[PDB]
């Protein structure tokens, strides 16, 4: 599907101005009632287009907006794709998967119909590809994804990120960001994650304004990196990191693995991602569950 127009059209209003269909029209070279027709889209993206009759029509305050441009000068190389809008940046993968290759990337700012559980670029999607040579991840995985996350979030100055285990980025105890694996049946997954930008907690929220176009090449960079590393050291790399991370380790948890609730201490994680709980003086490794306060 073609999304240019109202692109294009969210594109000059991002200087959170006023614009009028007339002024607009000009430029995009068309109909004041096309116009009309492209805002009411922005509109149903969730966009937040005001409407003053005198004055013709903006945004509540400037955006910024991905750019491929931006993203891939600051990237050397794998190929990356750029839709500010689509239907899920996994599927996108998953629909291409003979025609990748580990570290071919997609990034987006609207997500149409997103898998595993939000208004245009109030959030930034990310997702990758990677052929694992040997399920020789999994959990491993997923524990690296924050990892690296939570250490970029960091660099661009967002300091008190930290991880949970084994899935999300947390800021202030609240949830931040997601990540999402995804196996096909040598293995081939899908990696996707979502942070919360703008606005359960938001960068913005708690002052951080990231460049988007930054923080989209980072990763994508970092990601790479981590799963070389990965590849061929599987977690060893990553256990100090973990811990410096872990946003539980050392507090009192809740796990609930399917039917049962389970309260113990945190301790980190084991050589293997096991989550450690320690219950009444006795430490052991949980392969799963659903770890939360208490
Ligand atoms: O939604 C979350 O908070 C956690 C799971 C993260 C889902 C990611 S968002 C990018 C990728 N594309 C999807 O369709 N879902 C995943």
């Amino acid at each position: 599907k073609d999304n240019t127009v109202p692109l294009k059209l969210i594109a000059l209003l991002a200087n959170g101005e006023f614009h009028s269909g007339e002024q607009l029209g000009e430029t995009l070279g068309m109909s004041r009632a096309a116009i009309n027709k492209h805002i009411q889209t922005l509109r149903d993206w969730g966009v937040d287009v005001f409407t003053v009759p005198g004055k013709g029509y903006s945004l509540p305050e400037p955006i910024q907006l991905l750019n491929a441009k931006q993203i891939l000068g600051q990237l050397d190389g794998g190929s990356v794709a750029v839709l500010p809008v689509i239907d899920s940046t996994n599927q996108y993968l998953l629909d291409r998967i003979g025609e990748l290759k580990s570290g071919d990337a997609c990034i987006a700012e609207y997500q149409q119909a997103g898998r595993g559980r939000s208004p245009f670029g109030a959030n930034l999607y990310l997702s990758m590809f990677w052929r694992l040579e040997q399920p020789a991840a999994a959990i491993g995985l997923s524990l690296v994804i924050g990892i690296v996350m939570a250490e970029v979030l960091r660099k661009l100055g967002a300091d008190k990120v930290r991880v949970k285990w084994p899935n999300d980025l947390y800021l202030q105890d609240r949830k931040l960001a997601g990540i999402l694996v995804e196996l096909t049946g040598a293995a081939q997954i899908v990696i996707g994650a979502g942070i919360n930008m703008a606005m359960w907690i938001t960068l913005q929220e708690a002052g951080i304004n990231l460049d988007r176009n930054t923080l989209a090449a980072m990763l994508i960079r970092e990601l790479r990196a981590a799963l070389e590393l990965f590849e061929q050291e599987g977690l060893a790399p990553y256990l100090s990191r973990w811990e410096k991370l872990d946003n539980f380790i050392n507090r009192p948890v809740k796990l609930i693995i399917g039917d049962k609730e389970i309260f113990g201490i945190s301790r980190g994680i084991d050589k293997q991602g096991a989550l450690l709980l320690e219950q009444d003086g006795i430490i052991k490794p949980w392969m799963g569950g659903e770890i939360s306060l208490r």
